[PDB]
């Protein structure tokens, strides 16, 4: 690769290491906000839009709910996802701003994206062109280049977890299944039509399960659905690991090459995955009207701009039961999450 990537990379893994080594803890408290508005829940915490008291900056912030996390063997997860935010530094990275803990929950304070999750988008106009899935394709593979020169795996690509801001460009949000790995790992986790055969085989798996679930998401960008769809995942397994896909005939013979590559089951055979790295996907002849160095830089004008009335619109974010924030008198599972 070009001496320039090289360099960059390397100071990139450099400032990541220093803050991995040492990483922020304790830097903001609950009541140094007010809540807003309820923007998404799981089975272990949920979503905030809260505005900070003193200088009015609006934030996204992730409760976790520590009990429940341990229930739902979450703990180790947990950890890595705020450890991982608080060392990394991209433009397609969600930024983190903040992070604590109390008897009860912990807290991640990131920067809040207005325009919404990139699936919304996708389901109200029903497909993206060629060029609009190319655009957003290629900051997802400027992203997976940093994160795994840092030895990071991603893990839940999907489109609820690419936000779209203010000039029309990705923030990567959701770190829950992030992890540094050398070599491999053996967790289950993802999103069942975006897992990676050797995830379903229960194999040690790397990085290339982030580039099939590359594959994945351009199809689903540019299909509008995915392309293992089922009613039930046992039904999308067996055709994940089939090794057959079919592809609309509106697709362009460029994508379909492209996506051959990259969900091609036999992960030693992978695009992302060879002795050619990423480049085997940023030389593909489906990203040859890209410049890669303007999307990086922010310098190329967004298919579109999410439409929103200013840094605290929640319209392009949907409804949910506001539920009450408690934190106990009582310290729960303090040794657990020590580190966090
Ligand atoms: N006021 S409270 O329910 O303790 C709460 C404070 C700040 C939040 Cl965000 S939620
Ligand atoms: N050429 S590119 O940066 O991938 C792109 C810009 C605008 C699109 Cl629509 S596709």
């Amino acid at each position: 690769e070009q001496e320039s990537v090289k360099e960059f990379l390397a100071k990139a893994k450099e400032e990541f290491l220093k803050k991995w080594e040492s990483p922020s803890q304790n830097t903001a408290q609950l009541d140094h906000f007010d809540r807003i508005k309820t923007l998404g829940t799981g089975s272990f915490g949920r979503v905030m839009l809260v505005k900070h008291k003193e200088t009015g900056n609006h934030y996204a912030m992730k409760i976790l709910d520590k009990q429940k996390v341990v229930k739902l063997k979450q703990i180790e997860h947990t950890l890595n996802e705020k450890r991982i935010l608080q060392a990394v530094n991209f433009p397609f990275l969600v930024k983190l701003e903040f992070s604590f803990k109390d008897n009860s929950n912990l807290y991640m304070v990131m920067e809040y994206v207005p325009g919404g999750e990139m699936f919304s988008h996708l389901r109200r106009i029903g497909r993206f062109s060629e060029p609009h899935a190319r655009f957003y394709a290629a900051q997802i593979v400027l992203t997976f280049e940093y994160l795994h020169s840092l030895d990071l795996i991603y893990r839940d690509l999907k489109p609820e977890n690419l936000l779209i801001d203010q000039q029309g460009y990705i923030q990567v949000t959701d770190f829950g299944f992030a992890k540094r790995v050398k070599g491999r790992t053996w967790t289950l986790c993802g999103t069942p039509e975006y897992l990676a055969p050797e995830i379903i085989l229960s194999k040690g798996y790397n990085k290339a399960v982030d580039w099939w679930a590359l594959g994945v998401l351009i199809y689903e960008m540019a299909a509008g659905y995915p392309p293992f769809f089922a009613d039930q995942p046992i039904q999308i397994y067996e055709k994940i690991v089939s090794g057959k896909v079919r592809f609309p005939s509106h697709f362009s013979s460029d994508l379909k090459d492209l996506l051959r590559n990259l969900l091609q089951v036999d992960l030693t055979k992978r695009f992302g995955n060879l002795k050619n790295g990423v480049n085997d996907i940023k030389n593909h002849k489906w990203f040859a009207t890209t410049d890669w160095i303007a999307i990086y830089q922010r310098k190329v004008e967004a298919p579109f701009i999410p439409k929103f009335k200013g840094p605290g619109d929640t319209s392009n974010f949907d409804d949910y039961e506001e539920e009450e924030i408690r934190v106990s008198i009582n310290e729960k599972c303090g040794k657990e999450f020590t580190e966090f």
